[PDB]
């Protein structure tokens, strides 16, 4: 077997560990937020937030869309883990707008074997609509209640600033 | 006093600007390694693992569990952006621990007087067996290339450390 970049990351780890030491935080985020983005390599949460240790939760998916898994996600952090809060956070330069299901799926068939020609790959082209699209389906699933404060941004992966737009 | 935590947020991004400058990254990872681990707010992935800004896409959702929306990203971040890893990472003291699907059912019609006794929150006990259980997802998702190299691991919450699970 050949080494890959997992074994940086265990070795990488060692320091991480000697500056952590042993010490507990509790399980429910110390600010009642959860983070809904996206996972772009360029952009690390805690420091364009100003995030501490046990802050908050970070969702990330493709795009930063609203998904079932992101309910299923937020249902957890909100009924069992004590969250309160969403932030909606979309990003300049993201991959959701380089592509088209059409384009995507065809591309899918020819390398892979597969048609996913009928599956929602969610991309977007207008990055302050998708924000008040992914809004909108949190406010219109009856499993994220009324009385949670959900705002909407956008961070720019060349400056690092978040900016909000919902 | 500001309206919401979401405030509090913007104002921390100031000094982020300041530090980040303007500076322009690609989309596709450095080190060409997707890692999809839980929301957690005591994990900050890119500490724990050494990322630099730019080195690795990150998914999070309750758990680190593979998904629909999970595919969906992976699929993205290898077809369209460029990455050929994949490390999986639970962590000890999960949220997904504290409850079954049928527990948690219960919970939320106290909670929201919804009833989600269709729904599977994916939750786990052992946390090797969740690791495993969740490479297995991905080795048999024909959306996933056979070639794609994955590793499994669990980070501990109290002393950093990352471990690997086989
Ligand atoms: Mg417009
Ligand atoms: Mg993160
Ligand atoms: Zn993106
Ligand atoms: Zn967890």
């Amino acid at each position: 077997m050949v080494m890959s970049y997992f074994d940086n990351f265990i070795k990488a780890n060692q320091a991480y560990v000697d500056l952590h030491g042993t010490a507990h935080l509790p399980l429910k985020p110390k600010t009642r937020v959860a983070i809904v983005t996206c996972m772009d390599s360029r952009l690390h949460v805690a420091p364009a937030l100003g995030l501490a240790l046990g802050d908050a939760h970070i969702l990330r998916n493709a795009g930063g869309r609203v998904t079932d898994d992101v309910i299923r996600s937020l249902v957890i952090s909100e009924q069992q883990l004590g969250t309160s809060e969403i932030v909606v956070l979309h990003h300049t330069d993201c991959g959701a707008q380089t592509f088209t299901n059409a384009e995507f799926t065809e591309q899918l068939k020819r390398d892979l074997a597969v048609d996913a020609g009928d599956q929602d790959f969610l991309p977007f082209t207008d990055i302050e609509e998708s924000v008040r699209e992914d809004i909108a389906l949190l406010k219109n699933s009856p499993l994220i209640p009324e009385d949670i404060i959900i705002s909407g941004a956008i961070y720019d992966v060349d400056t690092g600033r978040v900016r909000e737009v919902n």
